[PDB]
């Protein structure tokens, strides 16, 4: 019942968190889902799975580094369903590198998928929300690393900090539109365990649904850790 009648785009949805999210959305009555990713086969398999749960599903084969592919995703929601209600930016790359050895190519892929793709998916979703007078809801999946984070993922952490800033900027800009933009800042996914995507999906659904009311611009930490809290202040064992 919770997402009855709703049309959603969810990225990173051929597997992992995006697929878990799409499955939950269908289980909760989503009318139409646009899913996307690189693998045609996994995409086709997920779409048929979503249909058996009750959602019309469209799969879009994409490379999120390509801004035109980003635009096509949202175009496909309009093509198939004529409207959009929800965008969930759940795709992400987690390529590693330190400040010393990260290549420009690696830096650029991280920003392209983790920051630029959300930017242009958000751009397109808000154009549909405005056209059809929809109180849209956007959920960005960011990271616990977004404040500063770990030396082995320098560029990755920066790409997520950019996303948090963007979440707040966009939320502010569309306040009077009643378009809501919130972030869920997650730990590492599958005591201490890797996070369960099915439970993460539940938090996303909250933020994507009427249950979170007017909430917008929130940065919601989701992890068994707490920014600025510790037993002793963290520091490296060795010089870099």
């Amino acid at each position: 019942g919770q997402l009855k009648g709703k049309i959603a785009v969810i990225t990173g949805s051929t597997q992992g968190l995006g697929a878990a999210t799409a499955r939950l959305f269908a289980e909760r009555g989503a009318q139409g889902l646009v899913i996307c990713g690189r693998s045609a086969e996994k995409g086709r398999a997920q779409a048929a799975g979503l249909e058996e749960l009750g959602a019309k599903a469209v799969f879009v084969q994409v490379d999120l580094e390509n801004v035109e592919d980003c635009r096509r995703i949202v175009a496909e929601a309009d093509r198939a369903f004529g409207r959009l209600d929800i965008l969930v930016n759940a795709a992400g790359l987690t390529d590693r590198g330190t400040i010393l050895d990260t290549s420009p190519e690696l830096f650029d892929r991280l920003f392209a998928v983790n920051t630029r793709a959300p930017f242009f998916l958000i751009q397109e979703a808000i154009k549909l929300f405005r056209r059809d007078r929809v109180e849209g809801a956007i959920v960005n999946v960011s990271s616990m690393s977004s404040m500063g984070g770990q030396p082995f993922i320098a560029a990755y952490c920066a790409s997520k900090g950019a996303l948090d800033t963007l979440t707040r900027n966009v939320a502010y800009s569309v306040l009077r539109n009643r378009i809501r933009v919130n972030s869920l800042n997650i730990g590492w996914m599958a005591f201490g365990r890797l996070l369960d995507p099915a439970k993460v999906a539940r938090a996303i659904a909250f933020l994507a649904s009427e249950e979170s009311g007017l909430m917008t611009g929130a940065i919601v930490n989701f992890d068994q850790s707490v920014w600025g809290a510790y037993d002793g202040s963290p520091h490296p064992e060795k010089p870099l």
